[PDB]
């Protein structure tokens, strides 16, 4: 229960600054557009930023999405652990270390 408890303390700082990035990038990229749409600009060009915005949310959001996958994996073989199991990955195996 302590396990849980504090693996979901470890989930906290995953979901906080997980989504504390993608409100950071957002605000950011669409302040950009917010100063794109003041002066004479093509709106294309705004599409560009839009699409490179694009590439940093999906992109900065898969970070997040493969230690989303990764650190619950580690859970997840922590409520599959029993001995005989053998494990090759030696960086999660640190991740069982420390």
């Amino acid at each position: 229960s302590t396990l849980e408890a504090e693996m979901a303390v470890e989930r906290k700082a995953v979901e906080d600054q997980r989504d504390g990035e993608l409100e950071a990038r957002a605000q950011k990229l669409e302040a950009d557009l917010a100063e794109l749409e003041a002066e004479g600009a093509k709106a294309d060009a705004r599409r560009k930023v839009r699409d490179g915005g694009e590439r940093e949310m999906r992109q900065i959001r898969d970070r997040a999405q493969r230690e989303l996958d990764r650190l619950e994996d580690i859970w997840s073989t922590f409520t599959k652990l029993a001995p005989k199991q053998l494990i090759v990955d030696e960086n999660l195996y640190r991740e069982l270390v420390d």
